[PDB]
């Protein structure tokens, strides 16, 4: 751990994370749903659909060990509530025992076989009848058709949504969580593997959120290696922060220049996890690492740069350390995963590096800067020659590396390039398990000519293709010669937008494709 | 002279390479009637048909070769055109039974060449070179040159056959034969186009080079290398001499750098009596970030901003061929107040108000116009030396692309027989150069309210006439001439620099 | 010949006052040998001191000894001759008359240049709007030549008349005090001539739009014609079909007013030894086409002197009408149009082909200057001149070259060349000589049709633009005057009048 510089003693100097939340609290009871319902304290909810039928009439399907509840639930009383996805209702009854009890639905549609982005639309519905009630335990019964990695979806995010996170909230509070969460589903002892399961991807995503949402003055070279020691620490795994003195005798140009005008400096993180059964597997996970991203002297400056959003340009990091936390977790055998980031700030200053300086890479590869606000591809360019010099079977990096891939697949996908068949389809494969959704996209060689350099041996940038995604691509790819490689721009998915706030994009894709080899 | 470094893998100088492989070439001029000898890689004979539109080819040398004669003959060779920049390979075997390659270049149909034209013509020359690997090149001149246009082909086709590779890491022909009429009268072309060549290649280098290698320190450092390989009187000023001298207005600029300011001043002097004193001036602000005004527009161009040292580079190249040719009855000072503009918590700040070495007080409107704050104290300077003539070149306003474009260099000046000695050196050099005025009626629009006058103006968008009018206030008795060279400095289609202007202010020191 | 309207209330005619409060005005010319007499009126003396911001003194005898007392060296000292200062006072003369003594100052400079000249009359028309005078008597105590001193006169009438044709106290008398006095006093009424040639311009761009288009611009050019006695010919929509003037017809393809070219003729009583054709280029309005002016800085609300040109060129016909040179045949052409958006306009990328045979590639429907051009300039070289000059607000480049104050000239012969710039010394409208570099003609070389309308790559578009033009004079020594930089006085809110004076004076000698 080295020490935070600071300009004011005012300045932060670390980033605080939150590792006990009240979801690690809930005490989860997964019952089978052919041994009727109980009716208990708190709120009951049943996710109800309507194949066919759109915006169909609700109907209850399960036994209810509760006569006064199962008349409340009767046909001919749910009628007048229809299964429309999103949909929410709250009953107020009373037992068997004269007790007061809590009962409601929200609608699951028609379709019969739910999306991820419409579980999600369920589980947000779920979130707001949790919100503004002070409720000790949920109860949610499965009439709808789920199997194990939806199931497992379904807690993942509701956890996730669940969660608010206060650590930078001083005057601003309000209210508190449930303690119990109970869950009704057929042939409910396959699904309750997945549990703990949750809980373990939950934190990896909420930790990468929580890393991300911090700010730049917390969330900086420094203090960001720092949590990552401590992460590592916690979990028993094997690190090594690389600094300047170590990354200039590596020779890791294109890395240093970019944090030439950073008063924080340059940490590259380096964490292990060995199996004890002999390695099978040897995986190595690149994350980029800009702790704030103001464009260099190509600053951000035109109104769609979105430059106070620029703290999450290390979403690549804090999904490969979202991902070290799951695996460090669960313990899979046989492999052995790097994880890296060159974390750096690229900054204005009289010492940052300039449009039209030509750089020499850690390979000996000499590159023209064409524009500074292009690091990304920099900063990745030396990771993956330290990468590759490890011996690994497959390289994965993720990366916020370009602002076109908003203009390509948006904001729901992100897009995966490679060099390799079955890493590209292991990745793929991947992402149907994990529900995060991710596109295969081109490396399309025909580009490569206009990244030659009069002068230096590559340009950075291309002088004629606008598609920067795949030129990006092109560029990585030059420094990856034997390795299978695989690359996620995840530029466009990070951040959620409309909820303001990050996804934590990356960390259940990433942990899968180690679970699965 | 200590180059600082951000980190242990900042360079600390400029790479200069200073025997390229032109300087292996042997070039050896023949007369032509006499007849021309067969027998090696490739022989290019440059035709023309004045009159016929594309007419045809006509070889009108002696060869001294029967079978490579049977080759060329009227019959054979008429097919082909005269094309400006056309270009075709032959393969045959000659008198001793060997086997050679012939070729020609079409001249077009004007039989005085233009200055571009002949560009053209030595760029089709240098495309059989390339992919090629000879040994040899022989050149039959078939269409009229004069003195300089002559010496302008061998330095088109020395800078053009020549690869820049200095940060390149992860064959050139040994002999060039000229067959030409009246061979004695322009033999002594031969060298002074090779000591030409290198000035202007000299200053690509330096432009070429990018800010990271190419700054303050590290370019002043390169200079005195030159003025020690020659023989120039140099001395190289810090900022503890030039805030004794006061020049408030070039230490601003280079304020919010983390390399110090540097004076260049290098002298050459003739052996016998002196009768002309001449300053030469050059604009040295190693990277142009914009400063707080930042170059952050669609058409800033920040990546070829490297490039705002070119008239530095330009005198430097310039001092290389006065250094070498030592002409006579002259006394030479080659100035560049060397510097970066950055931005930093040191920069200096649009608004600021700062004085001159001459005691002038200026309100900085605009830091990107940077180069004009640089220029003013090194003209002080300049004039402080009591010359005759002070030329400074530099790549001052990018309004130059909208009024004369990337062909034509400006000249502005005080002194109209100046301007004259500089057009004529233009002709001869052929590098071009085009007269624009100073207009009075834009300078009451430099008028401060607070300050002696104002760095930029308001109303007036005419940049390279305001920018003129600002260093004409710092020249107070002697003949100035300034040549804005922003437009024409860097070469966009070829993607590498021109070294423009060393030969025009070689040629304007020589006449 | 009738202008159309959308509604009734569309106005059908450009207002000319042809008879000013400046041709009333009596002007006599003195010597300033035996005395200055200050009896009515406001008498300013025209001083300077060669230092900087010196003092002012007046050194000509006054013959009234109350004046005299005023004008003591110690009593204007306290003034200075910075360049457009200007006092002046009212006081009482011998006859206990009132009477107006004041100076403007001329710098520290004894050759006065005409932007100088132009400062020195602003002060002093300013001082003639803020007062009730029957008579003004200027003192010239600075040297200026005898086209100076015409330049003072028509630039004194020009300023001083206010154009009141859109809204809803002149001086009777001038005089004038001037060492050597015999030889100016022929350029007074030369000075007359050259004043209304440039306000009869000035009142053709000043008009909007709504009031000026192609055809009541046309129609007010033959009823100048008329009041002269010149040949004049109007080509209407159905002759330039027959002349397969496409360039020209294309731009004015969107408008609702019809295409108009202007073609006025004067002709000497001697036999003729010089034929020249001006050229003006005569766009009403410019939108820009399709290509419309919306970025920041196009100044789409000024547009409606983007015919300058040809207002200049009809400025010229007045001139030369009336002081009606010799030996020579003068052809007046304007090829008067109006660049909108319609359904009927013309597109980014049609080709379109000119009068003598050439397709072009339409690559910016704002670049219409040369197109118009292009097919007057064939029209002129058929009329077997010897000089072709034309005169246009051609390019936005001009105000990042030469600026507000130079015009930009360009030609394909520097005798022609030579023989404008000369006019631009005598008649004290500045004109630079800018190159027409080959180096650019290849891209204008266009894929599919004979040339490209504009470059892709070369930003000098003064220059691109002159090139353009350059392919459709073949025979003609012909030259090319960019007037969109000095042709508006933005300062002043009110347009300049520039190529009248020139364009007389080429014509003259
Ligand atoms: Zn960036
Ligand atoms: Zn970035
Ligand atoms: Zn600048
Ligand atoms: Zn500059
Ligand atoms: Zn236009
Ligand atoms: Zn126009």
């Amino acid at each position: 751990a080295s020490e935070v510089p600071q300009v004011v003693s005012l300045d932060p100097t670390s980033i605080p994370i939150e590792y006990n939340t009240p979801i690690h609290d809930i005490k989860v009871q997964v019952y089978d749903i052919k041994g009727g319902c109980n009716v208990e304290e708190g709120l009951t909810i049943f996710l109800v659909n309507n194949p066919g039928k759109e915006n169909g009439p609700v109907k209850i399907s399960s036994k209810v060990n509760d006569k006064q509840v199962s008349e409340f639930l009767k046909d001919e009383n749910m009628e007048k509530f229809n299964v429309k996805l999103g949909t929410s209702k709250h009953f107020y009854m009373f037992n068997d025992n004269k007790n007061s009890v809590a009962v409601g639905y929200v609608g699951c549609g028609s379709v019969a076989d739910l999306s991820e982005a419409d579980m999600k639309r369920v589980v947000l519905s779920l979130v707001t009848m949790l919100h503004d009630n002070k409720l000790s335990k949920l109860t949610v019964v499965f009439e709808i058709n789920v199997d194990k990695n939806l199931f497992r979806f379904f807690l993942e995010t509701l956890f996730y949504e669940y969660m608010t996170d206060e650590r930078f909230k001083s005057t601003d509070k309000n209210v508190e969580y449930i303690k119990h969460l109970g869950v009704y589903i057929n042939n409910a002892d396959t699904y309750k593997e997945e549990v703990e399961k949750a809980r373990v991807y939950y934190f990896g995503t909420y930790y990468a959120s929580q890393l991300i949402a911090a700010p730049s003055n917390y969330c900086n070279p420094v203090s960001l290696s720092n949590a990552a020691v401590e992460l590592a620490q916690k979990l028993n795994l094997e690190y090594k922060i690389l600094g300047v003195k170590e990354l200039e005798e590596l020779k890791m140009g294109a890395y240093l220049s970019v944090g030439k005008g950073s008063m924080y400096p340059n940490k590259f993180i380096h964490l292990t996890y060995k199996s004890k059964g002999d390695v099978k597997k040897k995986i190595a996970l690149v994350g980029k690492g800009i702790t704030f991203d103001s464009g260099g002297y190509n600053l951000k400056a035109a109104p769609g740069s979105m430059i106070d959003l620029m703290k999450f340009d290390m979403s690549g990091c804090a999904a490969v350390l979202g991902c070290a936390y799951c695996v460090g977790t669960l313990k899979p055998e046989n492999v052995e995963i790097h994880f890296l980031s060159a974390v750096c700030e690229n900054m204005v200053s009289k010492n940052s590096y300039r449009p039209g300086d030509i750089i020499t890479a850690s390979n000996g590869k000499t590159i023209e800067v064409g524009n500074t606000d292009s690091e990304g591809r920099l900063t990745l360019a030396d990771a993956l020659v330290y990468a590759e010099k490890l011996g690994v079977d497959y390289i994965v990096d993720i990366a916020t590396l370009t602002g076109a891939m908003l203009y390509s697949l948006g904001t729901s996908y992100a897009g995966v390039f490679g060099n390799n068949e079955e890493l590209i389809n292991k990745i793929l494969q991947s992402s149907k398990t994990s529900n995060e959704p991710v596109w295969w996209l081109p490396i399309i060689n025909e580009y490569r000519a206009t990244l030659n350099s009069k002068y230096a041996d590559i340009n950075q940038i291309s002088s004629s293709v606008k598609a920067s995604s795949i030129v990006a691509s092109l560029f990585l790819k030059e420094f990856v010669q034997n390795t299978a490689w695989a690359h996620i721009d995840i530029a466009g998915v990070s951040w959620n937008f409309k909820a303001r706030k990050p996804k934590g994009f990356g960390v259940r894709l990433l942990t899968e494709f180690v679970l699965n080899d």
